[PDB]
């Protein structure tokens, strides 16, 4: 019985969160670059509406909440997921395209929130952002997503402080989910032994948008990853020089 | 049957709910707890559910409750650690042999039951979960004690995650302030959630847990936002007083 | 002997590194919105050279660059520091306005690190981020300012992962630092009994330029406030309703 | 005199540069050691240096090494947590007792010892550092009891810093791979910063946080970055090889 608008809807992550959603009872309306994949998700598919458009533009934000209201007629839940990578300093990626990035990964979320404030305030409804891994340990030439989602992982926090105790707003940070076989190597590295999947996370947002003593915190999601202590030459690791 | 369960701290607060929540999902469950009467009442009239007396603090205890616990329930599927137990430091000059307990109660023992619990959880493709504090992250004055057995159950954490996947996940949950026995106004609207926890709040958590696959390693905060929350006397409707 | 560049320059905690900077016998070139201050600051200190700008502007970041080259004739550390405050979500601050902070908190420090970038890999220099403890725990209204300072965080180990071994690269977050009497409580409600000053972060700055085997790292010199466990009525804290 | 410091584990790697340092700051130093023959050698024809032979694991040694100190020093200004000895875990089936030990050399210890000389620092507004690891934060296999230490020691550092404060600041440093005793190339490129660490590196870090009065219950991670990088098999150089 929930309105629930989800970002970067219409492919992997954000297109489990959908359906995990159309399938617990309630009414989806997302947005997402791609409009022939998006346009075919939501057909025949009376509960799921949606609206193409870029989140890198404030406009468009404004736009796809009206479209959302006039769709749903209320906002219970918020979703802020966007997928998009970049390179970074290694790769001398401009000014521009750097502020990009932020645009869609850490601009829209708060966008978005503000816009919806006082529905979700009124529905005493629930944010949930979608970081990654990312945010906590990098790979070289990641400057951009590193920054994008490290300002999702306190953006968290800070509206988590400034709308509690009427919404709750929390993070999932995913590691490597497939979006889209692997080596027997690239599974067994991994701690959990497997690759992740989209409904790992959409699990775990629909469990956190029905809790009620959680929240401001981020959830690693990620199979164990990042708590692996990784050197050279010990336990089954190893650097190559090229 | 279902899953064996084993819940230390069962007879009580959040690890009675836990116990309860897996009895509810279809499993058995035998708990170890400090307390007879209390835990023999808990366990009355509730065929899957069996009581250990014992201390968690005791070697010989544990591997005695393992042992009880596979004759009633003949496979561990799921192994929960709790301990609840507070305690005073440094400025109360905690004794060596009083932090040496909490220790006993809060780290060794959850270690141990582990090392017990190791091949059965490993041939059942099994789950640990761990139950710590936000006294691991953040601290009040006199709580050497407890910090530093939370910070220890938080870190073995990862360390039997990497020791025992793929096969056994292990995650921990760290809970806030949590309802175990009327609170003010103030009370409830200074948690940025605005209520005070419940023990059902940890128990979805573990349960929600053990049905994941992709998750170990890691600890969750259960505080309603407190440890997240920035205060600074004077501001945002915190103040600090001067005895 | 090094060459210096810091932004915010001009007062607070970015004067006292450039004096401290000064002081150990290096050159500096300092951006600064504050066209008096600046220049007065930079008056009669031969090593010292102010450069008027707003950092927002990625333009006059290349023109900074481009100065202190002209000045110092190399770049050992680039110091990214910006005060800036806003408000946040329960003020309905403007998407735009958010932007701004980003600009100056996020977006600068990559541009500087992105023009800097091959001078600082052939001096093996050092980039310090000054942040803030808001990037990990939030006062209500603090979206802009947790979304810029957590962003810098993160960007900070990205940054030390694309450089390294060449570049280290930290982050500093202080917490309350005077940069302007306070009262009993005001000092005795932080674990170390104290207000921080601009020299308790410009030491760490100049101690982290000589370390070498620390990068990727935030270290937080906020005299242990955000350690501090405070729930109502317990240990002399206590929650007022209004 | 300038300062009087006591450390642990001072006759070897970090701890004895950590010594050297304090003692070329003008300080008088007292170190306690398991090993009888490096540490005596240690201290011969150093005036200021003291050493005191025994085992941190016993509380009644701890007391007697505070006692010796005080003799010695005549005040306590700083006292150095280190204990560097090294564990199996839970896939060696690491016992109880092991385990338990290797908690009271690196976590009772530091808790102890503080208490011992609680008042002192008080007095003298000092300082304590203890010494973790990043093993604290992430985990290799088989390294439950060193990871329950270091996790213990890391909370034990704001439980302190919480307790103690304003009067004595309390911090801890979480080294990475330290030097302690030839490296291929890929051992160094591996690590971000390009090199092993040293214990230098170390003890440079102990001797400014003494200095500082604003920071107090912080970890401070020294790793040449390893923690902060991301790695995941046949990206960036690096690669997972099943036996
Ligand atoms: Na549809
Ligand atoms: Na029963
Ligand atoms: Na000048
Ligand atoms: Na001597």
């Amino acid at each position: 019985n929930r309105g629930v608008i989800v970002t970067g809807g219409g492919h992997g992550i954000g297109k489990q969160i959908c359906l995990d959603f159309l399938e617990a009872g309630d009414k989806v309306c997302f947005i997402d670059i791609d409009e022939k994949r998006s346009a075919d998700f939501a057909k025949e598919r009376p509960n799921l509406f949606y609206f193409h458009g870029d989140v890198a533009d404030p406009l468009t934000l404004k736009k796809f909440v009206e479209y959302a209201m006039e769709k749903l007629q209320r906002i219970d839940v918020l979703v802020n997921n966007a997928c998009r990578g970049s390179k970074g300093i290694l790769s001398s990626l401009l000014y521009e395209e750097f502020d990009y990035i932020l645009s869609v990964g850490l601009k829209a979320p708060y966008e978005l929130s503000r816009l919806c404030r006082d529905e979700l305030i009124k529905n005493k409804g629930r944010i949930i952002n979608i970081a990654s891994t990312r945010a906590f340990q990098s790979e070289p030439d990641s400057e951009a997503y590193a920054s994008a989602k490290g300002g999702i992982v306190a953006l968290t926090h800070a509206l988590a402080m400034s709308l509690g105790p009427d919404v709750l707003v929390n993070c999932i940070a995913p590691g490597w989910i497939n979006v889209t076989e692997f080596t027997q190597e690239d599974c067994a590295a991994i701690p959990a032994g497997k690759v992740g999947t989209p409904k790992d996370i959409s699990n775990m947002v629909l469990f956190l948008c029905q809790q009620d003593f959680i929240t401001g915190e981020t959830i690693i999601v990620d199979g164990g990853m990042s708590k692996r202590m990784i050197y050279h030459g010990d336990w089954n690791w190893f650097y190559k020089i090229d």
